């Protein structure tokens, strides 16, 4: 085993441990990293990404780490069947790029293509079209599960040990090591949106205009609010809403290469846009002097919802940089964080107050029906995070059937009870 010793920290930067990292891109050195550890049982294994989650998912004090980026190879790409055959490790910003000229597009993405496949399937990321798409596990139709056992397994979301895929899919890696997996992806005629940007003027307006029906308008949306004034103007928002264009709806310069790669006002229509300009802020949340905190409270507790805006803007933490999104159905994950609601995103200088303040909110999040997401916590309780996720005892003894010993655990698990 080609090992280092790496001190390892999430895209928070708080909490390092440190660690051995294997990196290889032989699948069968993962495997035998694995039984070694099936039989040592010291601190156990853990797969990481590129590490974009904030918190500690993806290391293992005094254990063993998998870098997986190394394992990044593409098998194969169809136009076809649509299906892309994948290394863990690929990237969403490498299989974006090799799978553009196939007129075929990453189904769910988050606002940095930096993460691996495999990650995007342990957080079961969400993107700015969950109304229309779901999270990326809706759009898994197989992964190679590397567990505990040695065993590699084959699994799909109906099929055999469709619990165990479930189970994976928003897992953070503690169900074992994904080696390689099956994306659908979408079909696209070209790599641009067509998008409508609106301005509110207050957290009423922006709560209606995404009440009237119009999500259904476009497979993404977003909106960046501000909450650091106080009412009337706390949660004023600038939104921005779209779908892929089609190839008639570019301009004919553009229509050249369709899958390539006044004021300026907040409203516009129309307006043709490439990936990254489409997604600002999504991209910037992590450029520790600063906490993210991410919630979704049931689209129903509106009132409720508002109070947490509502007291933000009172405590004086002051988050520039946020993110609004209604969310629409969720899966059948145990611990997949999206459920149909109110998703926010917050970003709070560290300072005096904060983590208390935060778990003041977490005790709202959880009292209003909501929850917490895992990629981008470094913070909450065993105790609150059990309470937020009711399927929590399921996951738990699926997640055991197939790790009875404990060979694949991290940070998170330990400080989060989910071993
Ligand atoms: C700037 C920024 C913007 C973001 N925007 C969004 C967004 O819009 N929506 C969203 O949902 N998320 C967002 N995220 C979160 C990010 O998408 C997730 O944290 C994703 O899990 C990170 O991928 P990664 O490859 O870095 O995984 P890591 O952070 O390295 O791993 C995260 C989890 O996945 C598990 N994992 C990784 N590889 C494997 C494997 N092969 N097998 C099993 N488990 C594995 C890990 O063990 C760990 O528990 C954002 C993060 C950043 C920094």
């Amino acid at each position: 085993f080609p090992t280092t010793t790496k001190r390892l920290m999430g895209w928070g930067r708080t909490a390092p441990t440190v660690a051995s990292v294997l990196s290889t891109s032989d699948p069968e050195v993962i495997v035998r990293a694995v039984t070694r550890a099936a039989e040592e049982g010291g601190r156990g294994v853990i797969a990481r990404g590129l590490g974009r989650s904030y918190g500690d998912n993806a290391q293992n004090g005094g254990g063993l780490v998998i870098d997986m980026p190394a394992l990044n190879r593409i098998h194969s790409i169809d136009s076809g069947t649509r299906l892309v055959d994948v290394d863990a490790g690929v990237s969403l910003d490498q299989l974006m790029k090799a799978a553009l000229p196939h007129g075929l597009w990453v189904p769910v993405l988050p606002g940095t293509r930096q993460v691996t496949v495999g990650g995007a399937i342990g957080c079961d990321i969400h993107g700015k079209n969950h109304h229309s798409a779901g999270s990326f596990g809706n759009h898994v139709r197989s992964m190679e599960l590397l567990t505990a056992n040695g065993e590699v397994r084959h699994l799909t979301p109906a099929g055999p040990d469709s619990d165990l895929f479930w189970a994976t899919v928003g897992g953070n890696g503690l169900t074992g090591i994904i080696l390689r997996a099956t994306i659908e992806m979408t079909p696209t005629e070209t790599a641009y949106f067509i998008a409508d940007g609106d301005v509110t003027g207050s957290l009423d307006e922006t709560i209606a205009f995404h009440s009237d029906g119009s999500e259904a308008n476009y497979t993404y949306s977003s909106a960046w609010f501000d909450a650091i004034s106080k009412p009337p103007k706390l949660g004023r928002a600038a939104i921005s809403r779209g779908s892929l264009a089609k190839l008639d709806q570019l301009p004919s310069k553009l229509q050249k290469d369709p899958l390539k790669f006044y004021r300026k006002s907040g409203t516009y229509r129309n307006k043709v846009q490439n990936l990254t300009q489409f997604y600002h802020p999504l991209d910037m949340f992590g450029e520790a002097g600063f906490l993210q905190y991410q919630f979704v409270v049931p689209t129903e507790a509106v009132e409720e919802f508002k109070s947490i805006i509502v007291d933000i803007q009172r405590s004086g933490h002051y988050s520039f940089l946020n993110v609004f999104k209604l969310f629409g159905p969720g899966n059948q994950a145990p611990l997949s964080f999206p459920i149909p609601g109110w998703n926010v995103c917050v970003d709070f200088p560290i300072k005096a107050g904060l983590h208390e303040f935060v778990t003041e909110l977490d005790r709202r999040v959880l009292e209003f029906g909501g929850r917490l997401y895992t990629a981008k916590d470094s913070r909450t309780t065993a105790e609150t995070f059990h309470a937020m996720y009711p399927r929590i005892d399921e996951w738990i003894r699926i997640r055991r059937s197939v790790d009875p010993d404990g060979v694949f655990a991290s940070d998170m698990a330990r400080r989060l009870q989910l071993l």
